[PDB]
């Protein structure tokens, strides 16, 4: 109620907003980690609290309505940010799942190779057998490398290359079952693991999509909160 | 109240610069994001210079001078970040080509062994060894890319360790298969070059982080000065 004071209240509102926008970008730079999640939620609530406070203090119909509009956009922001958090949780879960499925696949080919080599036979055929297994192993390590490339850089080109290469590995595994009919049980275990891996890569891809979507929404909500704040500020200054 | 208006533009411009520089890192140092950030910096700097010809008060022109000085430091720290992103980029292109060099060398070597009508038990023992080293390096590539995606000390150190273990096992396999020093030396040389590149990447990541810490601090400094310019005009 001091002269000039509401103008300062809005000054604080604007700083809190800037602090939120910066924190949210920092959160993405931190690859959505929990600590930066916590900081971002904090800045959001600080801004939310200021909006609520001023919603009590500002008297004029035009200002209270603007603060109300700000409140609605803050509500939407919270939801969008929640969606981004869920997306980061999902990318993390997909990565854990990709790692675990990768290990299963490797352990199965470990037993495929052993069982296959340790049965007595001609060394001409056993050298040919090992070329097949070796080819399969190296192929799947290349696939992980493509996927890791995609994890580091989220482009549609990295995505599609990893998916295509994964599909080629699954085609080749079905083909190895034909050339190693004794291990058809061991090979399907390998295949099941690689299929589970593909499922996880797909879940990772879908969650990246959700993170980018929520990002675009907060960007829009930001511009709208900025606009309304500017209007509040102009009423006071003038 | 027009001077108040000028400052508002300055402040709005600062915020736009900070958002821009953060977007640039999220974009992984993209040349396109880099152009946007340089553009936001130019706009802020132009506004500082415009006001330095406009504000007449010694108090204010001095503050604008100080603002300018911090803008000069920001431009240099921003330049250092750009050089760092360029460096991580070159290091990645280098790791890729070195990796392909190493694998091709081993693939030709294995074609060399399979081409020979040596006893198949000898051919096999050789092929298992070669294959195992090829795969060892693929797993290092997987650790390194893990590190490229998440730059943590944990990932860095694990990548370096596993890479030094591949190099140790490579020197050992050179003595185990003296029949090829030549081919194995090609491999080892490419793997050593790969290591050089991973180290270069690590060092550039560090420089990016350092430049970031610097602009973070310059930003806060620009805010104090810009806040003080604003309060003088509140009057």
């Amino acid at each position: 109620v001091p002269r000039g004071s509401h103008m300062g209240d809005i000054g604080q509102l604007n700083k809190d907003l800037t602090d939120l926008r910066i924190a949210r970008l920092q959160y993405m730079i931190a690859n959505g980690d929990d600590t930066a999640a916590a900081n971002t939620l904090a800045k959001l609530d600080a801004f939310s609290k200021q909006q609520a406070y001023l919603a009590t203090t500002f008297k004029s119909p035009e200002n209270v309505k603007l603060l109300g509009e700000l409140g609605d956009t803050i509500s939407a922001y919270k939801l969008s940010l929640n969606k981004m958090r869920q997306g980061y949780d999902a990318t993390r879960a997909a990565r854990v799942s990709m790692d675990s499925s990768a290990i299963r696949a490797d352990q199965a080919m470990d037993a495929l190779s052993q069982e296959v080599m340790a049965r007595p036979e001609a060394d001409s055929v056993r050298l040919a057998q090992y070329q097949l297994i070796s080819k399969a192993r190296q192929q799947l390590l290349q696939v992980r490398i493509d996927v890791r490339g995609y994890i580091a850089e989220n482009s549609s080109a990295n995505e599609q290359a990893a998916l295509r290469q994964l599909d080629a590995a699954l085609a080749d595994t079905d083909n190895l079952k034909r050339q190693l009919p004794s291990e058809d049980a061991r090979l399907q275990q390998f295949e099941n693991a690689v299929l589970a891996y593909r499922d996880a890569v797909r879940q990772f891809r879908d969650a990246v999509a959700n993170i980018t979507t929520s990002r675009a929404e907060m960007t829009v909500q930001g511009a709208d909160i900025v606009k309304r704040s500017d209007a509040l500020y102009q009423i006071q200054l003038e």
